[PDB]
C-alpha cells in the first residue's frame, strides 16, 4: 500500500477479527430483538433494547473497517456465526447472556490494544481509547445497573413486566 | 476589625463549628449520593436524591462563611470527618440515616439560634431564620413523607424498585 | 463485581486517595476565596478566581468517583484535612501556594497514569488524559502567568489593587 | 388611635427618633455628594456613591414613616442638623466618616430592636430585620472593602484617581 505506515500485519489481522466479532455481538443482539417481539414473550422496551445495541454494533464494525481502510490494511471478512441460543429465556437470562457478550467484546478490544502498544501503534491505541473503551465500559456499567435491578424484581412475572415498563 | 459590630467571639464560633457540620453533612451526601450509583446497588433516584442534597448542603456552608465575612468575624476552617459508615444498607437505612443527619443539623441551627437571642444579636437571629430555619423543617418534612413511603413498601426489592422509579 | 474488568486493586484504592486530594484542594480553595472576601484584604477579582478553582476541583472528584463506580471498584473516603494555612498573606503569597497545590495534584495524575500503564489499563489512562491532564497543565500554564504579572507589579498596595481589578 | 395595638409610647417615640437619624443621614450623604463634585476635588464616582447613599436614607426614612401609620403612631419631625463638616478631605477621610455614620445608625437600630423585644412587640422587631438590618450589615461590609482598597492605594493622588476609576 502506497500510505500504510507503522501498521503491523500483526494488528491488521487483529483489527480483521474484531470486526467479526462486532458483526457477531451486532447478529445476536438481532437475535435477542426478535425474541423479546415474540407474542409469546412481548416485552417491547426489553426488544427495543437490544435492537438498538444491534445496530451499536454494527456501527462499531463499520468504524473499524473504515480505520482499516484509512492505514493501508485489506479488510477480510469470515462467516458470521450464528448466534450461541435461538431462543433466550427471560429478560434476566438475555442481560446475563448480553454482559457476558460485553465483557468479551472488550476483552477484545485490550488484547488489541495491548498488541498496538506492542507494536508502537500509537493511532490504532488511541483510536480504540477514542471510540471503543469508554463505550464499552458505560454499556456494562448500564447492563450491570440493569441486571441488579432485574434481580431486586424477581414474584418474577410482575418484576419482568415492571422492569420493561418502568425501565426500558 | 473595622466593620465588627455587636459580633459576639461565643457566635462568631458557633458559626466556624456550624460551617462545618454543614461541609459534613455535604461530604456524608456525597458518599450517600455514590454509593447508590454502586452497580451493585443502582437505584439512579436515591443517587440523585443525595447528591442533590450534598450540593444544597455545601451551599449552606457557603451563605455561613459569606455571612462570617459580613460580620467581620474571621472563618477558621477545621477537618472534615469521613462520613459514618462507606455502605448504606437498604433506601430506607439510608433515609433513616439522612433524617438522623438532618436533625441534628437543625438542632445545631436552633442552639445558634438561642445563643443568637442570649447574645442580643438580631441579624443572626434573621439570618438563620430566614435562611435555613424553615428550610430544615420543609426537608425533614420531606424526609419523613419519604421514610412513611419506604415503610409501607417493604417484598422488600419490589418496594425499593417501585420508590426509587414513581417518588424519587 | 459482575462489571469490574481488567481494573487492578492497585488503581481502585490510588483513585480513593485521589478524590481525597482533589476534595482537600477544593477545601483549600474555598478557603482561600473566602479570606480574600475579608472586609480587611477585600479583593473580590481573587475570591472568584480561588471560588471558581474549589468548584473546578471538587468536580474534578466527582468525576473520578463516577469512574471508580463505572469501573466496579469501591468509594472509600477519608477525612478531609484542613487547608495549610488559616490565613493566606498577599496575592502573590496565595498564587504560590495555588500552583504548589496544582503541581502537586499534577504529579499525584502523573503517579496514577504511570500505574495505570504498568497495569496494561488504557481505560484509566484514557481517562486521565482526556479529563484531568491537559487540563492541570492549562491551569498551571495561566497561573504561571498570574505569577509573572504580580511580580512585575509588586509599590506592592498599588500593584495588588491593579492586578485584581484588570487581570482578574 | 382605633388601629392601635401592642404599639407602645417608648417604641413610638423612638421611631420618630430613627427618623431624624435617618433624614440626618441622608443630609450629611447629599453635602459629601457635592463636596466630590467640586471642580477642585471632582472624583465623579464618588459623587455618585455618596448622592446613591442620600437617596436610600431617604427611603428608609419614609419607610419608617410608612410604618409609624401603619401602627397608628403620629409621626413628630424635628429640626435636622447640618452635617458635621462643610468640607470632607480625601476620598479616605469621607469614606472613614461615612462608616461612622453607618455604624451610629446601626447601633440606634439595634437599640430599637432591644427596645421592642422588650415591649414584646414583633411586628416591630420583624420590620427592622426584613428592611433595615441587613442591608446595614451588608452597606458596612462595602464601606469596609472601599476603606481597605483606598488605603492599599494610598503616591496618594494616583491611588484616589484609581480607586474612582475603577472601583467607583
Ligand atoms: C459537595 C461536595 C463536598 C463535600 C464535602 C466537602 C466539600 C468541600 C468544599 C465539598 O465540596
Ligand atoms: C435626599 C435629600 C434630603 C436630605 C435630607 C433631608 C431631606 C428631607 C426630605 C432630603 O430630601
Amino acid at each position: 500500500s502506497q500510505i500504510r505506515q507503522n501498521y503491523s500485519t500483526e494488528v491488521e489481522a487483529a483489527v480483521n477479527r474484531l470486526v467479526n466479532l462486532y458483526l457477531r455481538a451486532s447478529y445476536t443482539y438481532l437475535s435477542l430483538g426478535f425474541y423479546f417481539d415474540r407474542d409469546d414473550v412481548a416485552l417491547e422496551g426489553v426488544c427495543h433494547f437490544f435492537r438498538e445495541l444491534a445496530e451499536e454494533k454494527r456501527e462499531g464494525a463499520e468504524r473499524l473497517l473504515k480505520m482499516q481502510n484509512q492505514r493501508g490494511g485489506r479488510a477480510l471478512f469470515q462467516d458470521l456465526q450464528k448466534p450461541s441460543q435461538d431462543e433466550w429465556g427471560t429478560t434476566l437470562d438475555a442481560m446475563k447472556a448480553a454482559i457476558v457478550l460485553e465483557k468479551s467484546l472488550n476483552q477484545a478490544l485490550l488484547d488489541l490494544h495491548a498488541l498496538g502498544s506492542a507494536q508502537a501503534d500509537p493511532h490504532l491505541c488511541d483510536f480504540l481509547e477514542s471510540h471503543f473503551l469508554d463505550e464499552e465500559v458505560k454499556l456494562i456499567k448500564k447492563m450491570g445497573d440493569h441486571l441488579t435491578n432485574i434481580q431486586r424484581l424477581v414474584q418474577a412475572g410482575l418484576g419482568e413486566y415492571l422492569f420493561e415498563r418502568l425501565t426500558l
